């Protein structure tokens, strides 16, 4: 699951991902990985 | 899949799969993964 | 994509995934893992 | 996801899938294969 800290870093990452890997996009947008089903409070959009 | 030892194991995965990987919810809940599509008979909730 | 040799190879690999990984049922129930989406003409079961 | 160049590469790729890998396929029918969720303007096929 990917975590974002707001709402401009949501954007980023879901555009991001039409041409790059979940890790790079996370890195780029600041955004975070999970293995968890959930997001933690930190890291909600 | 996930075998759980009894109930209060189950929903001790389930809480910790929250925030956690399957692999250390499994070891904290007393829960064992399997590769198998069926749990055994000692692990079966 | 598992790929038997025999239906009786098949029902083998069947039961035995109720327990085990593919691999180790492939093995002893004489049956293929392949990347294709279709099985080779000698394990077609 | 892949990404072909042209049509022939992309009855190429399908074809080639019935029997083998993902990233073989890409390599004989001059595909590529991306992470992200959209091919690049130069495999569009």
């Amino acid at each position: 699951k990917s975590c974002c800290k707001s709402t401009l870093g949501r954007n980023c990452y879901n555009l991001c991902r039409a041409r790059g890997a979940q890790k790079l996009c996370a890195n780029v947008c600041r955004c975070k990985l999970t293995s968890g089903l959930s997001c933690p409070k930190d890291f909600p959009k």
